[PDB]
């Protein structure tokens, strides 16, 4: 019943209520609860969630040492969730040297060189994407873009790590596309986590049951749909390939080489869909930033030209509407690390087990950083102005080497889906478009209503 830490400590926050912490506080989100907090308590402050005591950072350069300076020694691991079970071996939940295994052989499937490689396979399906909007703007109804994009991503993803041509959008029941769609994101403010982070005590209890956090028809499905693919499919001799090439410490487990594909497949389908559909929101809104970036794109592309590793790189003023939606929303929204060890980080002191929180969204619209945080404007990432930007105060992708592993990979993706959607098409605010947006009370950063936006074909 660790209550009295940041008391003892001498660092502010809300008081908390016995069992349930500050979890009450919750009734807003995350986000708004950080918000908030940063305005009262000031650059440092201490919650509960539950009887865990997390401390959340907002210095420049208390963030550099838990991500970057002292991130092997001390701020290794990220906050233990749920029944993980089997799914220990991913990456993203993997702690210790364990992480440093899976990372230094995971990280030549994201070079510079073999995403030229990978520019051509996801090249295919901006013509697809392109060809399936083409239909709903032809009917001249309103357009959801979550469906659209994620139908995008969905064929992205399944393309990169071994063939999966399957049309997304036109084939709803394949059973490759139906089970990945079934992998939803994690709320941590739904009933289920509230009542793991209150009673941490459950999760021994539920991982002798089998039950896994992760859904267990669709983990089943991948497993065996991998190791066939792996051997039946190919196995005549010249992500997944790449992998299979790796196959000081290396010994690459087959189960453990399951649990990194169910990742990127996790990250990529609900990410890269969610952060296309708030960026065609703020340039439907913003109609003279959507000219703008249209007129660069033909200006390097002319005559509806095909976009390249190179070409993606060139453009400016595309980079800079992606930034500042990532700016604007977070989806990460906070930055977590656990303390292993009693230490201290410019004068202040950190104990054992308390989680050191970076709110993100919180800090991506404090007004000591940023001039008219709640306006849109993509002019801040531009060269004369990205001098100003604190790189620990901005971080989408976060920092140090627990970062985006998939950062560039990301970016690519989703900018090469942006230029030939904004090749042949120009969006529009439609009837029912909710004008100004606001963000879900749970624990995913994602509009409370759809995107709706009308689709207008550019000359037809
Ligand atoms: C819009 C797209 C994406 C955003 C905004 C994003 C953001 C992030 C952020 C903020 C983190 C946390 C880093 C930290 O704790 O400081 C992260 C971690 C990670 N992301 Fe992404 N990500 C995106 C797409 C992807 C994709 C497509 C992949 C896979 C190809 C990916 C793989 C990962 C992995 C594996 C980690 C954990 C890294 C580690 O613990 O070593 N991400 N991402
Ligand atoms: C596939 O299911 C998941 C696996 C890991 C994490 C995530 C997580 C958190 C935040 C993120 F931003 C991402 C993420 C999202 C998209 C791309 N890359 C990383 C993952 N990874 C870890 N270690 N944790 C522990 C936590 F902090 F208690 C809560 N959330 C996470 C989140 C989800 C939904």
């Amino acid at each position: 019943h660790s209550h009295g830490l940041f008391k003892k400590l001498g660092i502010p926050g809300p008081t908390p209520l016995p069992f349930l912490g500050n979890i009450l506080s919750y009734h807003k989100g995350f986000c708004m609860f950080d918000m908030e907090c940063h305005k009262k308590y000031g650059k440092v402050w201490g919650f509960y969630d539950g009887q865990q005591p997390v401390l959340a950072i907002t210095d420049p350069d208390m963030i550099k040492t838990v991500l970057v300076k002292e991130c092997y020694s001390v701020f290794t691991n990220r906050r233990p969730f749920g029944p993980v079970g089997f799914m220990k071996s991913a990456i993203s939940i993997a702690e210790d040297e364990e992480w440093k295994r899976l990372r230094s052989l995971l990280s030549p499937t994201f070079t510079s060189g073999k995403l030229k490689e990978m520019v051509p396979i996801i090249a295919q399906y901006g013509d697809v994407l392109v060809r399936n909007l083409r239909r709903e703007a032809e009917t001249g109804k309103p357009v959801t873009l979550k469906d659209v994009f994620g139908a995008y991503s969905m064929d992205v993803i399944t393309s990169t790590s071994f063939g999966v041509n399957i049309d997304s959008l036109n084939n709803p029941q394949d059973p490759f596309v139906e089970n990945t769609k079934k992998l939803l994101r994690f709320d941590f403010l739904d009933p289920f986590f509230l009542s793991i982070t209150v009673f941490p005590f459950l999760i021994p209890i539920l991982e002798v049951l089998n039950i896994c956090v992760f859904p267990r028809e669709v983990t089943n499905f991948l497993r065996k749909s991998v190791k066939r693919m792996k051997e039946s499919r190919l196995e005549d001799t010249q992500f997944l390939q790449l992998m299979i090439d790796s196959q000081s410490h290396k010994a690459l487990s087959d189960l453990e080489l399951v649990a990194q594909s169910i990742i990127f497949i996790f990250a990529g389908y609900e990410t890269t869909s969610s952060v296309l559909s708030f960026i065609m929101y703020e340039l439907a809104t913003h109609p003279d930033v959507q000219q703008k970036l249209q007129e660069e794109i033909d200006a390097v592309l002319p005559n509806k030209a095909p976009p390249t590793y190179d070409t993606v790189l060139q453009m400016e003023y595309l980079d800079m509407v992606v930034n500042e939606t990532l700016r604007l929303f977070p989806i990460a929204m906070r930055l977590e690390r656990v303390c292993k060890k009693d230490v201290e980080i410019n004068g202040m002191f950190i104990p054992k087990g308390v989680v050191v929180m970076i709110p993100s969204y919180a800090l991506h619209r404090d007004p000591k950083y940023w001039t008219e945080p709640e306006k849109f404007l993509p002019e801040r990432f531009s060269k004369k102005n990205k001098d100003n930007i604190d790189p620990y105060i901005y971080t989408p992708f976060g920092s140090g080497p627990r970062n985006c592993i998939g950062m560039r990979f990301a970016l690519m993706n989703m900018k090469l889906a942006l230029i030939r959607v904004l090749q042949n098409f120009s969006f529009k605010p439609c009837k029912e478009t909710q004008i100004p947006l606001k963000l879900s009370l749970g624990g995913l950063l994602q509009p409370e209503k759809p995107v709706v936006l009308k689709v207008e074909s550019r000359d037809g």
